[PDB]
């Protein structure tokens, strides 16, 4: 119903303690008998509450399914973001968006439980399936210059892959310059937009796409033994909510340092953290496709490669294949 | 009524020739008599349409409104534009391009005939009178690297103030980066701006502002004495529909001209229809302000400046006052 959110809201807000059924019908104003029908239903479609007589109802874990009511309180709390938007189904987290930045000045994300034209690079298509990954969108305000784009792209990065790692027992690897690896699976694709003119940036809108509980008979053939998800390599059940609050920390401490430092005392970092090295690579520019070696990333952010007629080049983005 | 853009569009697609209220009545499927009161009303709205016994109707003259009807014609032209949106009033037509512009890969423009949220650059309010200007957005999709926006808006100005220089007897220079001057009037102000990432632009979103009729009485006192508008160059009544034909004409010259040309090729061109030499500019750049004269523009479109303390700089964009 009308109320099933603000419910849910209440019971998040109320963890670890229990909330009765009168309390939550007294903050609401509606009946006792209109709570429990709400959460009747909130455990049909898989919340585990426990409700307890004469002490109330404790919310204990929720499904894979996004609430905006849930994803209100993240925000609440949250000193960057504004606001969420969050849908069942919808075309792309990335069009929605771009559309929402328009005319105001607001950071904000929007999460989408499944996608049905979700897009990656060069309009290539991203397979969003409902309940098993974040299809998020985020957007947000830099006073920066529009160059600075490609450095934000790289402190982003180590931001997620920080996120994943927390729950893989597996290494988490980046791929320079939109893609996590677990081993030789991909497990997610991100992608650095931008509203600018001459004077500045007026948004970024990050798009990024995390395959968190597909089993490998979930992933379409034609990507299966290039595709993982977190839940592959994570041991307890991987639980959404837990891991969006720990993205959502991460993405706000990169950013922090993406506003306050140079991209040479991440460098390092992102160097080690990363599965390009020593290894053939296969690159796509238009027509061109030719085969190198990434020797180094320099101090601006730029690839170094040696092609395999030994042609150095300096790279601020690419699409490479393993 | 209903009909009236397309009575509007007939009427516009059969000039010279006169055509019949049968006809008219005819080709849309209604009464002669629902034809004679949509003909009556666009008379009453300033239409000059000479009605003729046994010969019919012809459309000598439009009034400053623009009609959906007519600019359906300019399109249907047009190898550029897809399409256009017309409006008599909306918060602004750049606004309304950064939404429309969204999951799709059309070129269109957007004009209104007043805006009421008109805005230029860093938020500056720009004045949009309804009757006045033409205050429009043009949305395009060059196949270019995102560094290319600054040498867009170079070949853009010269189009336009060609445009403009066709009905005027007074000299039109350009204020580079972002104005079209008559004498010490502001005539025009236009604002590049994009969305992009790494691979390339997604769109260049074009805002052009230009004052067409407005007298002195009709500027803000705040900008009466830095303002002009065509009219009050232009010796003739100044129609607007042949300026917006010269106008997208000229706009699609410069375009392919952006594609296919260094900005070497019109760097001569631009320097002698530039206002900025030989005279004292004022430069913001958030905190600072300084002084300083135009000494060069350079092969990449950059401006060379010695500023008052004697120390030289090379500028992609800048603000300046005169
Ligand atoms: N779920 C998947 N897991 C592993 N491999 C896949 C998946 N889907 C498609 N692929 C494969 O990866 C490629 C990813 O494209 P990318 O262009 O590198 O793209 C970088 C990324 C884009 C991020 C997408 C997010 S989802 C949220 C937001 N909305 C939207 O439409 N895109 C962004 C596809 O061609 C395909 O090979
Ligand atoms: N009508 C006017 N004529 C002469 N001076 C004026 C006018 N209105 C305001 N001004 C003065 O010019 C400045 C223009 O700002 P700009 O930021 O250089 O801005 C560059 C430009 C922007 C183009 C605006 C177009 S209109 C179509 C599109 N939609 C939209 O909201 N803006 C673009 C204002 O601060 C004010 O001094």
């Amino acid at each position: 119903s009308k109320y099933s959110q603000d419910v849910l809201q209440l019971l998040y807000k109320n963890k670890p303690n229990y909330i009765s059924g009168q309390s939550i019908a007294e903050s609401l104003n509606i009946s006792r008998t209109a709570v429990k029908k709400v959460i009747d239903q909130l455990k049909l479609e898989g919340c585990k509450i426990d409700s307890v007589n004469h002490k109330g109802h404790l919310l204990q874990q929720l499904p894979d399914i996004w609430y905006q009511g849930i994803i209100d309180q993240y925000t609440k709390s949250s000193a960057l973001f504004d606001f969420s938007e969050v849908y069942d189904s919808i075309d792309s987290t990335q069009l929605a968006a771009k559309k929402s930045l328009v005319g105001n000045q607001s950071s904000f994300f929007i999460l989408s439980d499944e996608q049905t034209k979700g897009r990656g690079r060069f309009n290539r298509h991203w397979s969003s399936s409902k309940g098993q990954g974040l299809w998020m969108s985020v957007v947000l305000r830099p006073n920066v210059a529009f160059s600075m784009i490609s450095k934000f792209n790289l402190f982003i990065a180590l931001g997620i892959r920080d996120a994943i790692q927390h729950f893989s027992q597996d290494e988490v690897k980046v791929k320079w310059p939109n893609d996590i690896y677990i081993d030789n699976g991909k497990v997610c694709g991100f992608l650095t937009e931008m509203v600018a003119n001459n004077d500045g940036i007026e948004a970024i809108i990050c798009g990024i796409g995390i395959n968190l509980t597909q089993q490998l008979e979930n992933f379409d053939e034609s990507i299966r033994h290039r595709a993982t998800s977190i839940q592959l390599h994570d041991k307890n059940k991987l639980d959404r909510y837990q891991f969006l609050e720990r993205l959502l920390q991460e993405i706000e401490k990169r950013y922090n340092q993406f506003l306050t430092l140079p991209f040479s005392e991440i460098r390092e970092e992102y160097i080690a953290a990363s599965n390009i090295w020593n290894r053939t690579l296969l690159f796509t520019e238009n027509d061109k496709q030719f085969k190198g070696q990434a020797i180094d990333l320099d101090y601006d952010g730029y690839l170094i490669v040696r092609d395999e007629a030994g042609e150095s080049h300096r790279l601020i983005s690419a699409d490479i294949d393993f």
